[PDB]
């Protein structure tokens, strides 16, 4: 029975939410995640032909294992998870592509995990009013979904620091946010670490205090559904579990869109993680089948 290598890389948000009074989403994460490590690695390092990387990430990507076949190392790093402030999904992304770089696997899968909206991203290089976009009309795009949600509480999702004078300008429906098909080189990458703030904070928006009228947010949703599609058009595979979204539908469709496709986007529950993480190795295994060698 012939398969064909693959190389996966879990990327996991430790982000406050994980936490605290949700401290049931960090501890099934915990025990999923590790699941998923011993099915896909059944002789730890002499399992042929398959490895797992891991990134956390908070405010800023963790790289917490190269490639590896180290089924403790990985559990390891997996109950070590611990809930931070920030949710810089984008970044996530970006690491996990640093790591695939490096891949000679024939299959490359990506498995997204995240309880929440993306609030932090990488700054956007010599920045204009082209790099941003308003409301498509779909009234289910990430889009138009921020725009209504930061006109319905502005202070909720627009970057606002109440102890410091500075205010930044509130959006309308005229506003425009974040384009997510933006080039590769338009991101400041120079710092895996960086985010772009307004009045020292981030945000599901952050303003653009340098624009006039109708006024410009960043959006890290986008962000990272632009992230996504580099990974997805250097060959990789992403598959995304929407963590505990609470039918919160710019959470559900931001995510849903960094996954290869709708079939490739997992809604879960603590409860039910488990049977993501499950069907999420079984397609991977079912893809790397290549039968048996029977040449004579
Ligand atoms: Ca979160
Ligand atoms: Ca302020």
């Amino acid at each position: 029975a012939v398969t064909v290598p693959v190389d996966v890389v879990m990327v996991i948000d430790q982000s406050s939410s994980m936490g605290g009074q949700n401290i049931a989403r960090l501890k099934s994460a915990i025990a999923s995640g590790q699941r998923f490590v011993k099915k896909m690695l059944p002789k730890g390092m002499a399992t042929e032909g398959v490895r797992i990387a891991l990134v956390s990430y908070d405010h800023e990507p963790h790289r917490l294992s190269d490639f590896t076949k180290d089924t403790a190392f990985l559990c390891q790093k997996i109950r070590a998870l611990t809930p931070i402030w920030g949710t810089h999904t984008q970044g996530g992304l970006k690491m996990a592509r640093n790591i695939m770089a490096t891949s000679t696997a024939v299959d490359k899968h990506i498995i997204l995990m995240s309880d929440g909206l993306a609030t932090e991203q990488y700054p956007v290089k010599n920045v204009t009013t082209a790099d941003f976009i308003g409301e498509t009309g779909n009234a289910n795009d990430p889009i138009d979904l921020v725009i209504q949600g930061a006109i319905n509480f502005p202070t909720n999702y627009v970057s606002n620091n109440p102890s410091t004078p500075l205010t930044p300008n509130y959006p309308t429906h005229s506003s425009k946010v974040g384009r997510r098909n933006l080039p590769e080189s338009k991101f400041d990458y120079s710092n895996l670490s960086a985010r772009i703030t307004f009045d020292g904070v981030a945000g599901a928006l952050v303003y653009e205090p340098r624009f006039p009228h109708p006024y410009y947010y960043y959006f890290p949703c986008n962000a990272a559904i632009n992230e996504a599609q580099f990974a997805k058009n250097s060959g990789y595979t992403i598959h995304t579990i929407g963590y505990d979204l609470g039918d919160f539908a710019l959470a559900n469709n931001s995510l849903k869109l960094t996954a290869t496709d709708e079939n490739h986007f997992f809604t879960a529950t603590p409860a039910n993680l488990a049977a993501a993480f499950d069907n999420i190795a079984q397609t991977i295994n079912i893809g790397i089948q290549r039968g048996e060698v029977t040449d004579f």
